[PDB]
RNA sequence: GUGAACGGUGGAGCAACACCUGAAGGAAGGCUUGAUGAGCGUGUUCCCCGCAUACGCGGGG
């Protein structure tokens, strides 16, 4: 519930391969995941691909994978947490916005750990704090670190569900990109000028761009009702198997 | 040791093909280069204006 290696055996059962090294010495940190290796838990050197450019998010440059981490860049790890919650009893996904409705508005109480995939397959487990609080939530989202407030996206719900109360047709406020890339990621529309007042304009630029992210999959003409997403460790320790 | 440090928006692509500014329409009706200025009458002291300042000068008809 520290460190994102956790999850291995605490979220997921799992153990080490039997492959790897024992350490001797003095401690060092391994690379991914920023944890501890200690003396006579079982780690690997590193044998990363030049496929692996993921160099930037390394925690340490130990060249030394704990066993744990060494679970997490399997592959079937690798696809199975694509769009993943990992709280303290299971593994749930977050691939539909009502999922995600769900998971930043009313959060589970769990120390939980949010991937979310921007491309096919990426190293996202490891390179992402654990969320010990539900307000302050770290999410994963490819090569960006994120962290969403759940209350500041309420906040942000419920102006537009004011702002959109009557009408006929549901006219976002503020566009939100899905993919964070789009130059107006965050930029005001139109009739967000003309319907909302100037101090909830500054807090539509004010919130964190990983509320903006979070916005882009709730705020659409469709409202996605905060539905637990489907529970997924029996799949990815079935294909970890 | 600025959640830092590192990171090319890139490569290629014909605005081009054909198209009559053209048809019709009177610069005319009337008007002396001919004159005009070229030569033809008065016969002796009479008014008025200035410079002067009256010794005289210029001058109107
Ligand atoms: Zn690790």
């Amino acid at each position: 519930m520290r460190y994102p290696s956790d999850i291995v055996d605490q979220v997921l059962k799992a153990g080490p391969d039997k492959g790897l090294l024992t350490w001797e010495g003095v401690d060092a940190a391994c690379s991914h995941c920023s944890r501890p290796i200690q003396n006579g838990d079982l780690y690997s050197p590193s044998s990363v691909g030049a496929f692996f450019s993921d160099t930037r998010d390394l925690a340490s440059t130990s060249r030394s994978i704990c066993w744990r981490c060494v679970v997490l860049r399997k592959k079937p790890m690798l696809y199975g947490l694509s769009a993943a919650v990992v709280t303290q009893d299971g593994i749930y996904s977050i691939s539909k916005d009502v999922n995600k409705a769900w998971l930043f508005t009313t959060p589970p109480p769990a120390p939980f750990l949010v991937v979310h995939s921007s491309s096919t397959m990426q190293h996202l487990s490891w390179r992402t704090p654990v969320t010990l609080d539900n307000r302050r939530i770290h999410v994963r989202y490819g090569p960006n670190l994120f962290i969403v407030r759940p209350e500041v996206v309420r906040k942000a719900l419920s102006i537009a569900d004011r702002v959109n109360e009557g009408q006929k047709k549901w006219v976002t406020p503020v566009y939100f990109d899905r993919k964070a890339a789009a130059m107006g990621h965050g930029l005001i529309t139109r009739a967000g000028a003309e319907m909302l007042t100037q101090e909830e304009q500054e807090f539509f630029q004010s919130v964190t761009p990983g509320e903006r992210w979070a916005l882009s999959y709730l705020m659409h003409s469709k409202r996605p009702e905060p539905e637990v997403g489907e529970c997924i460790t029996e799949k990815v320790m079935t294909s970890l198997n």
